[PDB]
């Protein structure tokens, strides 16, 4: 019992330190309402992972971006959904905003099979303009084609064709503080399929050569489709975060983020998100960088 007590206190502080390391590196003052997210993270006592990320827009650095991934092996997905939504309601109460839950509600419908969930995450992207701040949720589903159909319908034309359903597992939800909400569909290709002729025909031939080059360093490729996106966002799951500079031509702001994270006590892998047009340039100006740490008893 005493071992569990010590460990619970240790993991609580480690999670807060990971959040604070990120915040303190990039934002001299924490963006409100970060402490509410910190309270939520604290309240999750089982095994989890945290994502800390930066969104670079030329010299603009957006860094109050965090996600918690529920990773307790009990697979209690409905419990985790309700914990996340409790946090969302707490945000509504403290900040004095009303969130638009309609895309999530329609996706879940009235008979959601939680045994088909493989990933659930919840978090924040906080801004100095309240209206531009958002809460975030992602749900990954497996063998649930009914829900893929619904997500594509909810996309309002963003999720291009029905051939993409073959590639979709993760569904994302953004909930802006102004009551605007968005859905995102992520079409993915796993590393084991990169060299298959079917993938060259359905996927690779519709991309320029520059979009294919980082695949060499990636375990997974994805494209994020949403009407909130100006362009489709290409995502690369780099096996080793040290390979970022070898495959992506970074501007000064992104290099700053890269440099900070090289020697932090974090997981080896990362995600990189960028528009197709950025990879055609001599230097990327718009990029998202996502880093990870796990917390296990
Ligand atoms: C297996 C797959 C498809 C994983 C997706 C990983 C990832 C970095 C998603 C971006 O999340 P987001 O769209 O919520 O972030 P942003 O706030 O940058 O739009
Ligand atoms: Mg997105």
């Amino acid at each position: 019992m005493i071992v569990n007590v010590i460990q619970k206190d240790r993991l609580k502080e480690q999670k807060l330190q990971f959040i604070r390391n990120h915040q303190q590196a990039f934002d001299v003052e924490p963006i409100y309402p970060l402490p509410l997210f910190e309270d939520f993270v604290t309240s999750i006592e089982g095994d989890c992972s945290l994502e800390a990320s930066c969104k670079i827009e030329s010299d603009k650095l957006i860094a109050s971006r965090f996600l918690l991934f529920f990773e307790d092996k009990t697979q209690e997905w409905q419990k985790y959904l309700h914990q996340s939504l409790t946090f969302f309601g707490l945000v509504e109460n403290r900040v004095g905003v009303k969130i638009n839950y309609s895309l999530l509600q329609q996706f879940l419908g009235s008979s959601f099979d939680f045994s088909k969930v493989t990933v659930l995450s919840a978090g924040i992207d906080l801004r100095n303009n309240l209206a531009e701040s958002s809460l975030k949720m992602h749900i990954r589903i497996k063998d649930y084609p009914e829900k893929l159909d619904k997500a594509f319908a909810l996309s309002d034309g963003a999720a291009d064709g029905n051939y993409l359903k073959d590639f979709v597992n993760l569904i994302g939800f953004d909930f802006y503080f102004n009551g605007k909400s968005e859905i995102e569909i992520y079409a993915e290709v796993q590393e084991d399929d990169f060299f298959k002729p079917e993938i060259n025909n359905l996927v690779w031939q519709h991309f320029p050569k520059t979009a294919l080059q980082p695949l060499k360093a990636s375990s997974l490729f994805a494209t994020g489709l949403s009407k909130a996106n100006n362009n489709p966002v290409l995502y690369y799951h780099l096996k080793n975060r040290q390979d970022l500079t070898n495959y992506f031509k970074l501007n000064d702001t992104a290099q700053r983020v890269h440099s900070f994270y090289q020697h932090q006590d974090i997981l080896p892998y990362m995600w990189v998100g960028t528009a197709q047009k950025e990879l055609e340039k001599t230097r990327i100006e718009n990029i998202r960088l996502y880093y990870y740490k796990s917390f296990k008893m």
